[PDB]
RNA sequence: AAAA
């Protein structure tokens, strides 16, 4: 754990995981032209860990120049260890060659099997779960900004989602548009919202508060999904479970409905339905695909959870985009367990 | 010279992975006698994409299974390949680093040629001798899409040029007519002026009431043209001009791209330096207040172009209407080139295509 | 093709 040599590239996670697990004295970061901002991401991700960071520039596609930099590093730090997981194959082949020639340890992080491979001796080790959500987001340039009676309604809405589909969808729309006075047919649902004090009659009905409006504006379903994951957390080791995280990189901001870490992979659920004529899921699928790839990277996992049934086309695009889909709140607990395992 | 290497070296060994392009480009350029495809478990569909991409160039194809994360086992398979085909050449661009390190090691030990495809500089690097060669441009749009499992399914030119040149001064009038055309509102008002005279003279609008208190489109094709179609033609016509000096390939408008499960419509696509270029230039999504809302379009561009064109694919968002700072910042964040100033588009297209 |  003396000197750790990392090759920086699009995905910093496999360089950061070993440094958080077992802090070395020194990290040598091999960065490439126009990517010095990756050095700053690496510092931000490892801020919690006292460690000296040395930066060295190499060309992504120059075998000989990478061989020369590794030779220089091994002269100055003979007890160096190489993380060969990052970089181009040119960078990685060059560095492997010089570290092998000097009989040095060489590690590769396999996130599929959650193992560190020791390429020098063929051995391996299970990874821990060292990452927080803060550290994971930092690797992608992102930082975070941010009643008893109503939980009962949330469970009844979830259990009755098929038969109250249209009424709840319509109330979501009304709440989204901030339409101050609205009609609702007499029935179990109107009685329930009146008894729960979510709606009151107009001097027609109105929401009893902005909080009540937010709750009917798909807020109930966001809390339902979060509350299933708190239950599931009791039996599966989900980490850093958070609702309504607001993340920025200084150029864009994204809101994420529910996020957690499991086996060092960020899991993102989209379960706000207030984007979307009705509800328009196609615009939501494109957003999930775009944002989750930028925020959670290639090993990140995305789910689209809905109280309203999705069309065949929407389900086919989700399958095509590797987005797990639940449009049956009755089945969500079982589906969350299936998704998390996988 | 790659044609030369494939006369002396009969057998091309490549490692299959998410991006088949760097294995396919050398095979289309210079067809070898035999290809050995190293595929991994649950990814036999990559063998089928490779066959489909190289259908125009039938060779002998041998398939061999390897584990993505087993160094010693990949070393043994490469040893076996080199025993049976001693004149093998390795394309080390594909695969995991474990696959690639294992194969490199055995091919280096046997003093074999080893190539790596650099799409940034458009070069084949010969890792055995430090030499390199410019790639050609034999790749078609059909072959490119096959690597990602996809298949491809009047008087008014004067008006088009005047709209492009006057986009700043007619911004609001043209935006408003785009909205009307999008909503299919059949009868509309227009202030008297240069623009009304132009549309009347071009026969794009005709009067609908006396005293020109109302107008209508002269046809559905006239409506389509006012529904941002004029700007789509402007963009395509800049690419025809540029084609006269730059080797843009397979320039297409309004392409339908499908796999088994999804279809995507794309405004303008071409190949340049073996990279797929996608332009979004359709104006058809408005709010209730008639403003364009670009954010939903940016997410679609980001999602579709990454699936259809892969990580080296290039996307641009072109508009005649000014975009908000936030929309421009999301485009920058998502590596989408953005133009909201038709006066600058030619220069921006040249910058974009040359990175 | 810069954790495949």
């Amino acid at each position: 754990h003396d000197t750790y040599v990392c090759l920086l590239s699009d995905h910093l996670l496999p360089n950061v995981i070993p440094v958080i697990q077992a802090p070395p004295q020194r990290v040598i970061l091999l960065y490439t032209p126009n990517n010095k901002e990756r050095v700053q991401r690496f510092r931000q991700a490892t801020e919690s860990v006292p460690t000296e960071i040395i930066e060295k520039q190499v060309h992504p596609y120059q075998y000989a120049q990478t061989q020369r930099i590794c030779d220089e590093i091994l002269e100055q730090f003979p007890n160096a260890i190489l993380n060969v997981t990052g970089g181009t194959k040119i960078m990685a082949l060059a560095a492997f060659d010089r570290f092998r020639h000097n009989h040095r340890p060489i590690i590769y992080v396999d996130s599929d099997s959650q193992r560190i491979l020791y390429l020098h001796n063929g051995e391996s080790e299970r990874l821990g779960d060292p990452l927080t959500v803060k550290q994971y987001l930092a690797c992608y340039g992102f930082k975070a900004d941010n009643p008893k009676t109503w939980r009962e309604v949330e469970d009844l809405f979830a259990q009755n989602s098929t038969k109250w589909q249209n009424q709840l969808g319509r109330l979501n729309w009304i709440a989204a548009q901030q339409q101050p006075i609205f009609t609702l047919q007499t029935g179990e649902l109107q009685d329930l919202l009146l008894k729960a004090n979510l709606i009151k009659p107009a001097e027609g009905f109105q929401f009893t508060s902005d909080q009540a409006r937010q709750f009917i504006n798909g807020g109930w379903f966001e809390h339902y999904v979060y509350s299933l994951l708190r239950q599931i957390s009791a039996q599966y080791p989900i980490k850093n479970l958070t609702k309504n995280i607001e993340i920025s990189n200084d150029s864009v901001s994204n809101e994420l409905d529910v996020v957690f870490l499991y086996h060092n992979k960020l899991h993102v659920i989209e379960c706000k339905t207030r984007h979307f004529t009705k509800i328009n899921p196609m615009e939501t699928i494109y957003k999930i695909d775009s944002v989750t790839n930028r925020v959670a990277g290639i090993k990140g996992k995305s789910m689209f959870a809905s109280y309203y049934p999705l069309t065949q086309a929407a389900k086919k695009r989700c399958l095509n985009n590797s987005i797990y889909v639940s449009d049956q709140p009755s089945q969500l607990h079982h589906q969350l367990i299936k998704w998390i395992n996988a």
